C-alpha cells in the first residue's frame, strides 16, 4: 500500500503477508459469509492495485467466486472505458499517460504505474477505485452463497 510516514511523505510498501493473512483467514474461515466484505475494506486500506490483486490470488482456490470477481471487475473496467476513454496520443516528458479499466485493475500496468496515477497531481486513485469493482463482485458472490 501508500501510507504516511512520520516525514508526512507517502511511501510504498508491499503488502504485508500479516495482512495477507488476515484475509486468507477471513474466508477459510467465514467462506464468503456478509463478513468478508467490511474486512476486506479494512485490510485494504492504501493499497494499490498490485496489493489488491495479491489478496485476491491468495483465495484463487475458491475458483467459482473467482471467476465471478473476474467477470464484475471485466464489466465495471469496460464501464470505466465508455466514461473515461484514454487520450491515445503522445505525452510530453514529465507528465505521464492516463489509466484504461486494464490498468485499474493492474493487468496492463506497472506497480510504478499504479504509485504514479495515486500521487499524482491531480490524482487517480486507482486503488480505491478498483476496490469498489473487487467489492461489488464480493457483493455478488455473497448473494450467490446467501
Ligand atoms: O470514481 C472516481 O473516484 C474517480 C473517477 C475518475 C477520476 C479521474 C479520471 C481521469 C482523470 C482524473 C480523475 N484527473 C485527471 C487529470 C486532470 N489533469 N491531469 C490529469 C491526469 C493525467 C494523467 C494521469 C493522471 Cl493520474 C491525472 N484525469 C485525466 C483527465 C482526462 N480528461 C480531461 C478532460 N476530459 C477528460 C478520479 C476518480
Ligand atoms: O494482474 C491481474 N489482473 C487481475 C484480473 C482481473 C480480472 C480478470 N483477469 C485478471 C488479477 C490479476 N491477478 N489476479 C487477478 C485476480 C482478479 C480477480 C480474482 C482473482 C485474481
Amino acid at each position: 500500500p501508500i501510507v504516511q510516514n512520520l516525514q508526512g511523505q507517502m511511501v510504498h510498501q508491499a503488502i504485508s503477508p500479516r495482512t495477507l493473512n488476515a484475509w486468507v483467514k477471513v474466508v477459510e474461515e467465514k467462506a464468503f459469509s456478509p463478513e468478508v466484505i467490511p474486512m476486506f475494506s479494512a485490510l485494504s486500506e492504501g493499497a494499490t492495485p498490485q496489493d489488491l490483486n495479491t489478496m485476491l490470488n491468495t483465495v484463487g482456490g475458491h475458483q467459482a467466486a473467482m471467476q465471478m470477481l473476474k467477470e464484475t471487475i471485466n464489466e465495471e473496467a469496460a464501464e470505466w472505458d465508455r466514461l473515461h476513454p484514454v487520450h491515445a496520443g503522445p505525452i510530453a516528458p514529465g507528465q505521464m499517460r492516463e489509466p484504461r479499466g486494464s490498468d485499474i485493475a493492474g493487468t496492463t500496468s506497472t506497480l510504478q504505474e499504479q504509485i504514479g496515477w495515486m500521487t499524482h497531481n491531480p490524482p487517480i486513485p486507482v486503488g480505491e477505485i478498483y476496490k469498489r469493482w473487487i467489492i461489488l463482485g464480493l457483493n455478488k458472490i455473497v448473494r450467490m452463497y446467501s
